């Protein structure tokens, strides 16, 4: 089998991407944030504290004839950005772009933190990291991809995120029309439960490529590109007036600037992030200070190849017996 779904930016800045997902019988369609940095499929629901729902579409398991309460199971997750959610668990039928999993764990939120409530466009998350990170207790549950894998034509999914435009998540096949050149594959460590790999270096604008190993995660659920302070300083040094602002919480730059590109290495291959991808707009409405899309990972504890990086590429998440990651230009 295969599946194919369009993923759409939630706003004009590409702050995140939502993909429609069918849950239950009859189908209840929710718009979920596909997140290769976590491993829980959780949704706003009829069980979510009413004051914490503000415009999201909810899953109502009592209206699904295939929903079953997973007895005694709870979940609770805290994300790197400080947000969190928790609740109980159903199994139900979940379909993405034509691909169907029966008996998928659907984690129903009883509580969500303020940032989730405040974002009316995201009805939940669909985790696509390794199932070892899944928070369900006392019996850990598998991700949608893990459940589908054996049925897929090929045990892979691909992320093709758009810049200020829709893109595609495909399951079970590689669309050879969706990228240019070849796909360069690179090793993955699953030891921390992430799609963790090592970039071979970087360049700023038309500058020379610096060969240096950068360990990080391919994370569709993180907006920005988080890299070591040395790298980030080298980038922003090429932008007149850019500075790290403690009060704002990262590098800011004059909105009048034209940003240089940023290149990262995948083996001997090179992915070029155009400068415009690195502009996240005014820090506050009406400001002429703009927020940068490349930020320091110091104090995160891990480098993160988030959407800023991934959207410059066609990305293969290869779930073969030994997982690997593939990147192509597009």
């Amino acid at each position: 089998s295969t599946g194919s779904a369009t993923t759409t930016p939630i706003d004009s800045l590409d702050d995140a991407y939502i993909t429609p997902v069918q849950i239950g019988t009859p189908a209840q369609t929710l718009n979920l944030d596909f997140d290769t940095g976590s491993s829980d499929l959780w949704v706003f629901s009829s069980e979510t504290t009413a004051s914490e729902v503000d415009g999201q579409t909810i899953y109502t398991p009592s209206k699904s004839t295939t929903a079953k309460l997973l007895s005694g199971a709870t979940w609770s997750i805290s994300y790197g950005d400080g947000s969190s959610s928790s609740g109980d668990v159903y199994t139900d039928t979940v379909s993405v772009g034509g691909l169907t999993v029966t008996g998928q764990a659907v984690e129903s939120a009883k509580k969500v933190s303020s940032s989730f409530t405040e974002d009316s466009t995201i009805d939940g998350l669909l985790g696509l990291a390794f199932s070892t990170l899944n928070t369900v207790s006392p019996t850990q549950q598998k991700t949608f991809f893990d459940n589908a894998k054996a049925s897929l034509d090929s045990p892979v999914f691909t992320a093709d995120l758009g810049y200020h435009a829709p893109g595609t998540y495909n399951f079970g096949f590689i669309d050879t029309t969706a990228y240019t050149g070849s796909i360069t594959y690179t090793a993955v460590s699953t030891k921390q439960g992430f799609w963790e790999w090592t970039s071979t270096g970087y360049a700023v604008g038309s500058g020379t490529f610096k060969s240096t190993s950068i360990d990080g995660i391919a994370d569709t659920g993180t907006t920005l590109l988080y890299l070591p302070a040395t790298v980030v300083s080298a980038y922003w040094a090429q932008v007149s007036g850019a500075k790290s602002s403690s009060s704002v919480g990262g590098y800011v730059f004059p909105c009048s600037a034209t940003l240089p590109s940023f290149t990262f290495g995948v083996g001997s291959a090179r992915i070029v992030i155009p400068g415009d991808y690195i502009d996240f707009g005014p820090i506050s409405t009406g400001s002429s200070s703009c927020f940068g899309g490349i930020q320091s990972s110091a104090g995160i504890g891990i480098n993160i190849f988030g959407d800023v990086a991934l959207k410059a590429a066609f990305v293969v998440f290869n779930g073969a017996t030994t997982p690997t990651l593939g990147f192509a230009s597009k």
